[PDB]
């Protein structure tokens, strides 16, 4: 998108607390997350899980 | 989207087992589910849940 | 249990951030969360979603 | 229990669709899922979802 931090594809983690690794896969926006992604685990094909923006970090 | 089922904004609910209901707040696509939406509930503002298309209908 | 600040029924709600209310159906133990709860939205029935007990308050 | 399918600490996996492998951390129970457990996964140390007994097998 014109603005956003992550694209799809972008391979991702999380910083800190519990884990989670993998693609972007896809985005949502609330009041409470107005900039929010959907990531599909690496290691657990086919499961996904939502978080904020500030929550994860791209991995070079 | 040229395609997609739900639009964001649209109201949905789930069809059958666990209920969900609110509106259209983001989407996901995985080889597992490659249309899914997020939804976030009408009756807890800012809780997210994220379901395949099948799942969900649209409330008329 | 001789010990936890909830029991099963205990009907409580998130203190703050994403909404959540319903009553405690469950709970799980981790390093990260080593007293946590499931609990069943009342506004859904059958969905069921997983906090810490730090998140929660019992509804008086 | 004096009756559950799995006990704390039981490695187990999801049968099929997404996948999901760790321990046993916890439990749950409701109308729609009468028996239900809280796994932590063992890539993703911190990250625990909950799924119903029926979707679940021990791993051997």
């Amino acid at each position: 998108p014109s603005n956003a931090t992550f694209g799809m594809g972008d391979r991702v983690r999380k910083k800190s607390g519990a884990a989670w690794q993998g693609q972007i896969v896809g985005w949502y926006c609330t009041n409470l997350t107005p900039e929010g992604y959907a990531v599909e685990s690496e290691a657990h094909p086919g499961s996904v899980q939502i978080y904020p923006v500030a929550a994860l970090e791209r991995i070079n």
